């Protein structure tokens, strides 16, 4: 259904990755012990759109989907276009329990 995904945890301190797909790890050369407990924005860096991690914090704050684009950085601080699709998970109750980070390397390499 996906490959590039991570779950964060938003009921921890400061929204932890828990989860991440072996894809993931492949597209920001990160290990899984490198990621897991820390928030996804160590992917950014000087040439993020500030306005556009504005957007992504207030669609995590209002617990909506967003899909953008945003300049990332891989661990060797490779630039790359991240396609961006978040979506909020919330339990039958009705309460926000993760949020799904979806992205797509959106910079041809040739
Ligand atoms: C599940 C999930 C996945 C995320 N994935 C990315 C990502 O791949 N790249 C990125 O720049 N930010 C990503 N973020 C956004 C940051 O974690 C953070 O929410 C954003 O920078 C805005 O918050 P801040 O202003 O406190 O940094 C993700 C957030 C969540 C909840």
């Amino acid at each position: 259904i996906e490959k590039n995904f991570v779950i964060s945890d938003p009921r921890l301190p400061d929204n932890p990755i828990i989860f991440a797909s072996d894809s993931f790890l492949e597209l920001t050369e990160y290990s899984r012990e490198e990621i897991l407990g820390r928030n996804c924005r160590f992917l950014q860096g000087p040439e993020t759109d500030q306005a556009t991690v504005q957007k992504i914090r207030d669609a995590i704050r209002d617990q909506r989907e967003i899909t953008v684009q945003l300049i990332n950085y891989t661990k060797s601080g490779k630039k790359f276009w991240n396609l961006f699709h978040l979506q909020p998970m919330r339990d039958q109750k009705g309460e926000l329990q993760y949020f799904i980070g979806v992205q797509l390397d959106g910079s041809d390499h040739v």
